[PDB]
């Protein structure tokens, strides 16, 4: 797991996790998502950068 700061790697995380665009998630489908994500308090920016929501 060589994610970034404030980021975490999950072998089963919200595939349609929330982001700077969609602060409201709701799963993408019947299948978790393996990869790095934004920790609780951070949002992923189009630039695949997990930046705080207050910094959006």
């Amino acid at each position: 797991e060589e994610c970034g700061p404030n980021e975490v790697f999950n072998t089963c995380g919200s595939a349609c996790a929330p982001t700077c665009a969609q602060p409201k998630t709701r799963i993408c489908t019947m299948q978790c998502r393996i990869g790095c994500q934004c920790q609780e308090g951070f949002l992923r920016n189009g630039e695949g950068a997990c930046v705080l929501p207050e910094n959006c």
